[PDB]
């Protein structure tokens, strides 16, 4: 039992709701307003979960150990994106249609992350590619049921992402069994064979950038994607297109614009927020739209 003591309210239930299939694990598990899963720690998956005993406060339990905890409230706080909003608020507040998309989802906070490594974030975005972001969430349970780890603790389980060791002993026919393309089986397996690559995260932008789109098969939008949302760099991926669809509705009375132009919106009007109003863009094309 810990707490993570929070200066300004959040509104949990937003958080979770930025979960597609909060049930299904993927690996997150969220039950009844509990979120849960196993995370590796020290070449180990512990059990960690997390829920709200109110506004400002959020608990931890797990059965890593107290030593572990610092490691574990930073992974947290950043994966969920606990950290304090005030500045972005304000910030939004000073634009008519970031104020709306505050308004809209108030309480959501700051930005989190799509993942707890980054091989876990490379891997669901290469997943994603050109399939619906429910297919993509299916395929990322499968695999993690085949090939993550499981913890069982106080009752209940906890799944992981796999390992990248443990996607190297899949190989490719294991992720294709899982109902992934053979392409991006493949592209998957090499860059589970990259060694040190949770460095990434603290690697400048251009460099990251430059790495990602060597690998063949990850190009702009998939680079981009796992910059900001994995990574969390301020890299806004424009050519991603419910990014344009939302960008479109806000800013051009819902006619659909060019990556280009919604590129030259996000430097104009997001500015150092880019990332964090990304995950509010994205809310709103799920949730707001013979
Ligand atoms: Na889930
Ligand atoms: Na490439």
């Amino acid at each position: 039992m810990w707490r993570i003591e929070l200066k300004h309210a959040v509104n949990w239930e937003l958080k979770m709701k930025f979960f597609v299939l909060p049930e299904l694990p993927t690996p997150d598990v969220v039950e009844s307003g509990v979120w849960r899963r196993a995370i590796v720690l020290d070449g180990r998956a512990v059990a960690v979960m997390a829920y709200p005993e109110s506004e400002r406060t959020i608990v931890v339990e797990g059965n890593f150990e107290n030593r572990e905890w610092e490691a574990v409230r930073r992974k947290l706080v950043e994966y969920l994106g606990l950290q304090n909003p005030e500045e972005l608020y304000r910030f939004m507040d000073g634009d008519e249609k970031l104020r709306m998309l505050k308004n809209r989802f108030y309480g959501f906070g700051r930005a989190g992350l799509m993942s707890m490594s980054v091989f876990e974030g490379i891997a669901k975005a290469i997943i994603q590619q050109q399939i619906s972001f429910v297919v993509a969430e299916k395929l990322a349970a499968k695999i993690v049921g085949r090939f993550g780890d499981e913890v069982e603790w106080n009752g209940l389980k906890f799944y992981g992402f796999p390992t990248q060791e443990a996607i190297l002993k899949a190989g490719v026919e294991g992720l294709r069994e899982c109902g992934l393309s053979r392409r991006k089986a493949e592209l998957i397996v090499e860059i589970a064979k990259e060694e040190n690559l949770e460095e990434l995260k603290e690697w400048g932008e251009e460099e990251a950038y430059e790495y990602l789109t060597s690998f063949k098969g990850i190009g702009r939008w998939t680079a981009e994607l796992v910059l900001s949302m994995a990574l969390g760099k301020n890299v806004f991926p424009a050519d991603d297109l419910g990014v344009r669809r939302a960008v479109s509705r806000l800013y051009f009375n819902g006619e659909i614009q060019s990556a280009e132009k919604v590129r030259e919106i996000a430097r104009e009007r997001f500015g150092r927020f880019a990332r964090d109003i990304l995950f509010y863009l994205f809310l709103y094309d799920r949730f707001f739209s013979v």
